[PDB]
């Protein structure tokens, strides 16, 4: 998270850290007792390595009572997801067992009505992604409040030149933005999950290249299908 603040410990109990060989890769969001929603291309180049989902965390390294690790029993990517496109950038991870729920571990209600978040709405994006262009990896959870950007502006040739479909959404990226590692992380508006940070490589912190987030409501039927 570029231009953010360290988040209040365990204030976002839905926050998950998708890790490979005990190293953070992507953010994730607890949507059910045994399901974590993330971005499609997070497990890319993972291959030979231990994939695990860290729950109840604030510091990635320090001991915390709430901190628990889960094996991934099943990894369900969206059927139409491909590394060449930023489209259908969703991944549903089934944990080995149901999450031990508590004040620091709680699933987030996600948007089940396909209606765009009104431009200018302030949304909260959190994660353990890089905090500066050099690439500083933060130990503790960071977060930033960003206003939702009008798709028309976002699709300008100077911006994402039409790449932003009706299934995607934008947020402002003027210094304060999401970045490498924030992928698969949640975009929350009015305490409801609205978007999922894309896992597609992009330029961060430049205002003319807005942050891209997958609209969960746009994939509500698929998510329901998998979870059931
Ligand atoms: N949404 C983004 O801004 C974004 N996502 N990605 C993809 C992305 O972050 N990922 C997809 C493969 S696993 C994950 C990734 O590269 N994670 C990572 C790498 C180094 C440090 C940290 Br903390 N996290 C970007 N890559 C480069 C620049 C920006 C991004």
């Amino acid at each position: 998270i570029l231009g953010g603040r360290e988040a209040e410990a365990h204030a976002r109990p839905y926050m998950a850290s998708v890790q490979l060989n005990g190293a953070h890769l992507c953010g994730g969001v607890l949507v059910a007792e045994q399901w974590v929603l993330s971005a499609a291309h997070c497990l890319e180049d993972a291959a030979d390595g231990k994939v695990q989902v860290l729950l109840g965390a604030h510091s990635l390294s320090q001991p915390e009572p709430s901190k628990r690790l889960y094996d991934v029993l099943r990894a369900v990517p969206h059927p139409d997801s491909q590394p060449d496109t930023i489209d259908h950038d969703l991944l549903l991870l089934q944990l080995s067992e149901k999450a031990t729920l508590g004040p620091a571990v709680r699933p987030l209600p996600w948007q089940r009505v396909d209606r765009d978040v009104a431009p200018g709405t302030l949304c909260d994006v959190a994660g353990w992604g890089i905090v500066n262009h050099a690439g500083r990896r933060p130990d503790s959870l960071q977060h930033v409040l960003l206003p939702v950007l009008d798709r028309a502006t976002c699709n300008r040739r100077t911006h994402h030149d039409g790449a932003i479909t009706e299934r995607l959404m934008c947020a402002e990226s003027n210094r304060r933005d999401s970045c490498k590692g924030d992928s698969g992380g949640p975009l929350v508006c009015g305490g409801v999950l609205e978007g999922v940070v894309t896992s597609g490589s992009r330029v961060c912190g430049n205002r003319k290249k807005p942050g891209i987030y997958t609209r969960v409501a746009s994939y509500a039927a698929w998510i329901d299908s998998v979870l059931a």
